[PDB]
């Protein structure tokens, strides 16, 4: 019965975007080798099954830095933080392995999922 | 270049009203005269010229309660606040004007603007 806005979820999603550009909010700092990334964690449990998993235990949850494993790498890492925050995710030859592995470790599914069919689609 | 996820918006934006239905990482209490709503300040930034100039001031970024005009209806903003989380509007006659009048006051021209065409749409 009700009324559908078809662009609304991506609107917000840019606005959230626009928000982390200015750290506006930001509320973690997710540290990975020797780089840092501020974020949203409402946005980080929405798109990942390990910040979901950390941040829904109350243990956990108010925790203001995430030390990753030093095994992952910076530039996955950053590729799968814009796509959260963007729907876009720039897969290419020079980066799907590392793309993929971060996002098994990042428990994003269907990220890996698609991963897998770029591999498939050569 | 980028791959585009074409469902991955909306499906952030239900996972973030599933945040907001358990009460994870909500950082506001809204107050309509005798009602309290809890919500994520970035939903409502994004969503709401209102809440967006309230927050963006660094005077007022850090508020934990506001008290919203008293003539506001709750039901009107429990239908705008419903509709930031899920991209669905509730417009109903018995609603119409409390909704389009609550949507003007938090300044969200898109959802004015489609109150109007449906007074037209009669
Ligand atoms: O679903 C997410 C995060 N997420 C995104 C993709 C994805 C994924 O592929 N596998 C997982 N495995 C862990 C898990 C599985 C089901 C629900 C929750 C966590 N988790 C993912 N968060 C969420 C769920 C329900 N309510 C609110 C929120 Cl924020
Ligand atoms: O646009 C919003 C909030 N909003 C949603 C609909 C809507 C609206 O119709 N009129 C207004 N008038 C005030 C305003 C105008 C332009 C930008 C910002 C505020 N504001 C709205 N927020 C935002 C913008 C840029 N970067 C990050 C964020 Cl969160
Ligand atoms: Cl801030
Ligand atoms: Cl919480």
């Amino acid at each position: 019965s009700q009324i559908q806005f078809t662009r609304h979820a991506s609107d917000v999603l840019l606005n959230l975007n626009r928000l982390r550009s200015r750290d506006i909010l930001t509320d973690v700092v997710i540290v990975v080798s020797r780089e840092q990334f501020r974020a949203h964690k409402t946005v980080l449990m929405a798109c990942s099954g390990l910040f979901y998993s950390i941040f829904t235990d109350q243990l956990k949850r108010n925790l203001s830095v995430i030390n990753l494993d030093p095994e992952i790498n910076p530039e996955g890492f950053n590729i799968l933080l814009d796509f959260m925050y963007t729907s876009r995710l720039n897969l290419r030859e020079g980066n799907i392995m590392a793309v993929m592995a971060t996002a098994m470790y990042l428990q994003m599914e269907h990220v890996v999922d698609t991963c897998r069919k770029f591999i498939k689609a050569s």
